[PDB]
């Protein structure tokens, strides 16, 4: 519980802003949206601003009829179970519980989602869903955007009605040109113990470490291996275990581990190169709004090697506005077209931002010289571009076997892009280079999530994960094995994996089988997909133990576990429908509905990603 700032309507009175769009962002999406909206205000005669809705009492929305021509927008995303992101929750909370009047409060609504997902954008369907009842007019038509496809594009073409439909409304109109955020200054006799290196809190964060940690504050675990797990060379999986001693930090199987990486060191180079910059300036992007609490977009002052370096994302599919931005920058005139057309909602230039730039997956630098005419100054592309996330990974191990480190299962990304080019997956490439024993660290911190045991040892467990999913369930075995060595009562614990060959990528393979041996698993049912003539999947199991499977169900209330990436989840989410709906019986649809009931009784968990 932060300690909120004062009214936000207050505060839009005095800067003279009449709209103002909060965000709902745990990537850093949402974030970038706002922001992009917010600007937009000034090229239709008004002025606006972002904000963190967790920083503000969102009460204060009564106050802002007190405001002409006010406007509120919410750019929200959803996750895990259709909840709002961690930012989201005390405005989430409020709106369940307020009964505040919202009369002459003109809203909007644009969700961040992902059809993949069992609740698809179910925080911007609430959110706008909620202000309508609290009596709050809806100013344009609730935007679903989804990440399926592309959500960059669905918010351009939601963005392309709104703002017609905001001037309709409020009885304004057009006016554009290029406006920056921020000012540079360069530092020349700058003392270095005030230059940030990486760091993402305080000043020196990641040297001083005082608990404690968090994603302001990460703690700089050792890491104490780094082996690879595979036999094959068809791809790296890798295993990493990270020392979290004296770090006070606690977790349980199923919690989440964050870490922030470090890019590539010689990508960083060449777009310094090839912009004929010298990335070891030290400066300070300083927002040219005094009134902003964002005083810099990211850690000042710093040099531009270290903003590409642990700030800055430099490997994604640039964002329209981006490209829009930096076409002011390209001297061929052919050039400068292509990139300020990629913001179109359709036609060609729409087209050529699909293939191009995002089908093509071509990052920053890949832009920079298939379009050589473009040359836009350092200073600038580091406040246009977007801030490098922390990733996250399944923590595969126990707390209660092993408490003072958090192990890693991951497989090492790196494929051909249409691009022409080698991508490197930022994290793992990164994760991949740490060689233990010069103490390798890794900045991270953990998320408690809602992935875990039963809470008695007797209920039946049921682990279907396949790939890399096999991870957290690395933490449930030990942990289960654990409990039987401590003479508690275990219940059956099955795991339902996968992979291609048993000579390939067979992950723990000897570990999996000591606990088959010793009886932590009751049974180790593996489907490798590639050893014969057609695919053989983990649901192909589950189908085979229907019989089984729905008596540990329907009479042993044994909880259901889903790990992997992300078509598999749906397919085994199906299987269990079969299932139940031969051995019940009943239709398809009371079958569906039966597995449903089971996830919202928590005792059907999911931990899909990307
Ligand atoms: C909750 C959660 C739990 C997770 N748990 C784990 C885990 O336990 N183990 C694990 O291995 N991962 C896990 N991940 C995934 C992890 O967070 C990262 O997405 C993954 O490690 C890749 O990150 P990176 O920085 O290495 O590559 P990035 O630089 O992040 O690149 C990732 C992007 O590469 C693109 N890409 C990948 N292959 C191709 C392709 N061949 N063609 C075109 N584009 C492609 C995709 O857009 C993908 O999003 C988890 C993710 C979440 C959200
Ligand atoms: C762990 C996780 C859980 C998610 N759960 C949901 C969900 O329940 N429903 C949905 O529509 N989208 C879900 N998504 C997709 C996000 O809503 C979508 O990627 C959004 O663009 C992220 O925005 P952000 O970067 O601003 O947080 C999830 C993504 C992750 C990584
Ligand atoms: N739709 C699906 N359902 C279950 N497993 C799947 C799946 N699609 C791919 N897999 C398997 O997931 C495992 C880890 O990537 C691999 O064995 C892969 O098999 P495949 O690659 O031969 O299709």
């Amino acid at each position: 519980p932060p300690v909120k700032e004062s009214s936000f309507v207050e505060k839009m009175k005095k800067t003279g802003r009449n709209i103002i769009v909060f965000y709902g962002s745990q990537t850093g999406t949402a974030e970038e949206f706002a922001n992009r909206l917010s600007k937009d205000a000034h090229r239709y005669g008004m002025r606006g601003m972002s904000a963190d809705p967790e920083e503000y009492d969102l009460a204060d929305l009564s106050s802002l009829p007190e405001i002409d021509k006010s406007l509120v927008v919410f750019c929200m995303a959803t996750y895990g179970e259709g909840d709002p992101t961690d930012n989201a929750q005390d405005f989430y909370d409020w709106l369940q519980e307020t009964d505040v009047d919202l009369t002459g409060v003109k809203f909007a609504v644009f969700g961040l989602g992902n059809k993949t997902y069992e609740h698809f954008n179910a925080m911007g369907k609430y959110v706008d869903q909620r202000l309508e009842q609290l009596g709050a007019q809806r100013i344009f038509e609730l935007g679903l955007g989804d990440d399926d496809g592309n959500l960059e594009e669905d918010f351009i073409t939601w963005r392309e009605q709104f703002w017609p439909a905001v001037c309709e409304f409020f009885g304004v109109e057009a006016t554009e040109s290029s406006i920056r955020q921020y000012e540079l200054v360069v530092h020349e006799d700058m003392d270095v113990a005030k230059v940030y290196t990486g760091e993402m809190g305080r000043l020196k964060s990641y040297e001083n470490q005082k608990p404690p940690f968090d994603a302001k504050n990460p703690f700089l675990a050792a890491v104490t291996a780094n082996r690879k797990l595979n036999q094959g060379t068809e791809r790296h999986l890798m295993h990493l275990e990270l020392d979290i001693s004296d770090s006070k930090i606690r977790y349980e199987s199923g919690d989440h581990v964050a870490v922030y990486p470090a890019n590539d060191s010689a990508l960083v180079n060449q777009i310094g190169e090839i912009l004929g910059a010298d990335l070891d300036v030290i400066m300070s992007l300083n927002n040219l709004d005094e009134e902003s609490n964002k005083k810099h977009p990211f850690p000042c002052p710093t040099t531009y090697r270290t903003a590409l370096t642990y700030y800055l994302d430099i490997t994604n599919p640039p964002r329209t506005n981006v490209l829009y931005e930096l076409a002011q920058y390209a001297s061929e005139p052919s050039e400068q077209e292509h990139l300020h057309k990629m913001a179109s909602s359709s036609g060609e230039g729409k087209e050529l931002y699909l293939s191009w730039v995002v089908e093509a997956r071509r990052h920053i630098l890949a832009i920079l010289q298939d379009y050589p005419s473009l040359r836009p100054p350092i200073d600038h592309l580091c406040e246009l571009l977007p801030r490098l996330q922390a990733r996250y990974y399944s923590i595969a191990s126990s707390s209660k076997v092993h408490p003072n480190s958090v192990h890693i299962c991951a497989v090492a990304v790196e494929y051909e892009a249409k691009s022409g080019r080698v991508n490197k997956g930022v994290a793992t490439s990164w994760l991949r280079a740490k060689e233990p024993a010069g103490r390798a660290l890794v900045p991270m911190f953990v998320r408690k999530s809602q992935f875990r045991l039963p809470f008695k040892s007797t209920t039946p467990v049921i682990m279907v994960g396949p790939g890399t999913g096999i991870a957290p369930f690395m933490g449930f075995i030990q942990e289960r094995a654990w409990l039987r060595e401590q003479g508690k009562e275990v219940g059956e614990t099955l795991l339902y994996y996968g992979c291609r060959r048993s000579d390939e990528d067979y992950l723990y393979r000897e570990e999996l089988a000591r606990f088959h041996k010793d009886g932590a698993l009751t049974q180790l049912n593996v489907a490798f997909s590639r050893e014969q003539a057609h695919k053989v999947y983990v649901q192909h199991l589950l189908k085979r133990d229907r019989e089984h499977l729905w008596k540990l169900i329907h009479e042993g209330g044994a909880h259901i576990y889903v790990c992997g990436a992300a078509n598999m989840a749906k397919d085994v989410q199906n299987t269990f429908y079969d299932i139940v709906a031969e051995f019940g019986p009943m239709e398809h649809t009371q079958a569906v509905d039966y597995v449903k009931k089971l996830m919202t009784k928590g005792r059907y968990s999911l931990d899909v990603w990307s």
